[PDB]
């Protein structure tokens, strides 16, 4: 392997800080829409009330209501950026339950590189909490969302492992994996004009998040909090 996070810690405990930078602030989105301006987003925050081992071999990240004055007040998650760049030819994969996909909340496990004018981003699940837009798998090869791929499949709440296994040739995607067994989506690298993913050197990391609120998530009143994403392990090899 060349990097794994068994999540075995102790109840209570913070996901592994050699391995995971827990973001502390909710993102600004800029030149927002309503559903994008702050109070309409919820919180992310650092506590283990949100992020943290369970004692049973997963880290759990939880989103939650409480009381406030809009959304932004009302709810705080986590997300999860870890501390280890992976290039090409790595297979990533996750075993994820994910007992949060209830209105508002907007769960994902993706790979990121988020340099400015070069980054891009791999979405291996997304599931959103707006009603609305479909849960699914995506390649973007730049991150104003002007040049990507995207697969429609379904996500639900039971256990899962999600493996994503970049090759020079294109990025596959599976959900249970085994020997044999047909990618639920493949992009090739030939299929988009720009492929920052075989630049020389070029390197990403994994994220684990629940966003509430924003344009994937919208209104979370009608939604079951808590929300919890259990993780069991990321393995990178
Ligand atoms: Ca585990
Ligand atoms: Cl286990
Ligand atoms: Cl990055
Ligand atoms: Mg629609």
């Amino acid at each position: 392997l060349l990097f794994a996070d068994e999540f075995d810690g102790p109840a209570g405990s913070p996901p592994d800080p050699a391995k995971w930078f827990i973001v502390p602030e909710r993102e600004t989105i800029r030149n927002p829409v309503e559903w994008d301006k702050p109070y309409n987003m919820g919180r992310y925050v650092t506590d283990q009330e949100h992020v943290f081992h369970d004692g049973n071999g997963n880290l759990v990240i939880r989103a939650t209501r409480g009381p406030g004055a809009n959304i932004r007040e009302k709810y705080a998650s986590a997300k999860i950026v870890g501390l280890w760049r992976g290039g090409v030819g790595t297979t990533w994969e996750a075993r994820v339950k994910l007992n949060c996909l209830t209105d508002g909340a907007w769960p994902a496990f993706w790979l990121l590189n988020d340099d400015p004018v070069r980054g891009a981003e791999i979405d291996i699940f997304e599931w959103y909490g707006n009603r609305d837009w479909p849960s699914g798998a995506t390649v973007h090869a730049k991150l104003d969302g002007t040049m990507f791929q995207t697969q429609n499949y379904p996500v639900d709440s039971a256990w899962h492992t999600w493996r994503m296994t970049w090759l020079p040739s294109g990025m596959y995607f599976w959900q249970d994996y085994e020997p044999g067994k047909e990618p639920f989506f493949t992009v090739l690298a030939n299929s988009l004009p720009e492929w920052p993913f075989n630049d020389p050197g070029y390197t990403m990391v994994p994220v684990f998040n629940i966003a509430v609120g924003g344009s994937g998530g919208r209104e979370p009143a009608g939604g079951s909090y808590p929300a919890d994403m259990i993780i069991d392990w990321i393995r990178v090899f």
